[PDB]
């Protein structure tokens, strides 16, 4: 099997450019299925293997879709099918994407219900209390869940329970083409929310609110095709500060937005890593010696659950007693085991997870339990005594392009073997 074997205690010096964001491109490109004329043309979108997944699927539904030089042309002006099977939904659980747009299409949608992951379960609850209020029936049968509307989609006053991401995504995609105005109380304030939201309007849609917590969507006759540009993967971008300051290091990551990281910038200043909103993007100096700080994954504008097991790996070369406490995505403690090969110091209790350091972590064969683990165990390794080997890279590649690449153009003593 494809793996990558780090090592050394080297000071990662240099720049780096993050690609665009994994969590936006995705229901970006679901939503290019309103486009019932002419075409889309995404730009920015990063050769990742759920891209790759996204369109298929999206084949599968009977659009059209090239993808080249980081450019994705969508063509959804023939009728849509209804039907996203199994094969891509356990594959890649954001397939589910593209049910509020099919439903807005043709009235009706066929998912196949997720199968269980790794991060822990995230259901779509959510998404079919939204639908149903907008006039749908949800069934389910032989593994998948039917939605179809009397008569067309209609505008509703919705609340979420919680501000679901992937929810608020289908619901908003959903409501530009339902008749009425649809009022979206308690809805997800992320970033890639916000994308999503300027790429409905850029299609002819009337979203207000995308970054607060009420969204209102005015439902137009159809959307159009339009040329959109995703934004940078702050995620990433977030992955490359913790390396900076895990190493000590000098990282000048040219396109981050600031805007989309204070979270992250607040946390690790707390922690002695001083942080430079330059004129193009942020530059990350790592300190000798880092200070502990206690980390609460919440909802946006609170802390990433997408940073929690990178920030696990900085945390524990932190002087004195930190914990993390996932409010979001309980169980995503799966990669601790893997970083106990590692000889690290980890208690996992209830939803909280506790490190003391400064560890003297030692390389070993672990394993990628998902996506942001990947990331977070090849981050353990640039200061861990010995080679650090990873495997199921197939995570990784879910949401990181020529990580090991960039890595090793900042002095990391990395590569990939098998390959």
């Amino acid at each position: 099997m494809e793996k990558i074997i780090v090592r050394g205690g080297k000071r990662l010096n240099g720049t780096v450019r993050v690609e665009g964001a994994k969590n936006a491109v995705l229901p970006i490109i679901a939503a290019a299925l309103l486009a019932s004329d002419g075409k889309n043309v995404l730009s920015e979108v990063p050769v990742l293997s759920d891209v790759y997944t996204i369109n298929e699927v999206l084949r599968h539904l009977n659009a059209e879709v090239v993808f080249e030089n980081n450019q994705v042309t969508i063509d959804a002006s023939k009728e849509l099918n209804i039907e996203a099977p199994f094969e891509y939904v356990r594959k890649m659980r954001a397939s589910v994407q593209v049910m509020g747009p099919l439903l807005a299409r043709n009235g009706r949608a066929r998912i196949a219900l997720p199968g269980g992951c790794a991060i822990g379960s995230r259901p779509i609850d959510q998404h079919l209390k939204g639908f149903e209020a907008m006039g749908a029936k949800v069934q389910v049968g032989n593994g998948f869940v039917e939605a179809y509307v009397e008569g067309e989609l209609k505008g509703a006053k919705i609340y979420l329970d919680f501000p679901s991401v992937g929810a608020t995504e289908n619901i908003m995609s959903a409501a530009t083409l339902a008749k009425g105005t649809t009022i979206l109380e308690n809805a997800a304030k992320e970033p890639e929310i916000v994308d999503l939201a300027n790429f409905l309007n850029a299609m002819g849609a009337k979203v207000r609110g995308a970054g607060t917590g009420t969204i209102r969507i005015e439902g137009v006759d159809k959307l159009y095709g339009a040329n959109h540009s995703i934004i940078p993967d702050r995620i990433e971008a977030g992955t490359f500060m913790v390396a900076a300051a895990i190493t000590g290091g000098d990282i000048l990551i040219e396109n981050a937005v600031p805007e989309h990281l204070r979270s992250i910038t607040a946390k690790m200043e707390e922690m002695g890593v001083k942080i430079i909103e330059e004129n193009e993007g942020v530059r990350v100096i790592g300190p000798d010696k880092l200070k502990a700080v206690d980390i609460k994954t919440m909802p946006h504008p609170g802390f990433p659950t997408d940073m929690q097991s990178q920030m696990m790996a900085l945390l524990l070369q932190a002087d004195g007693t930190s914990m993390i406490t996932e409010t979001v995505f309980e169980n995503r403690f799966m990669h601790v085991e893997e970083f106990r090969r590692m000889n690290a110091d980890i208690k996992i209790e209830g939803r909280s997870v506790i490190m003391n350091g400064p560890n003297s972590l030692q390389g070993a064969e672990v394993g990628a339990t998902d996506l942001r683990a990947a990331a977070a165990l090849i981050l353990a390794g640039l200061v861990s005594e010995g080679y650090t080997r990873v495997t199921e890279l197939k995570h990784l590649d879910r949401g990181y392009v020529d990580f090991h690449k960039k890595l090793a153009a900042l002095g990391a003593t990395i590569e990939r073997v098998n390959e």
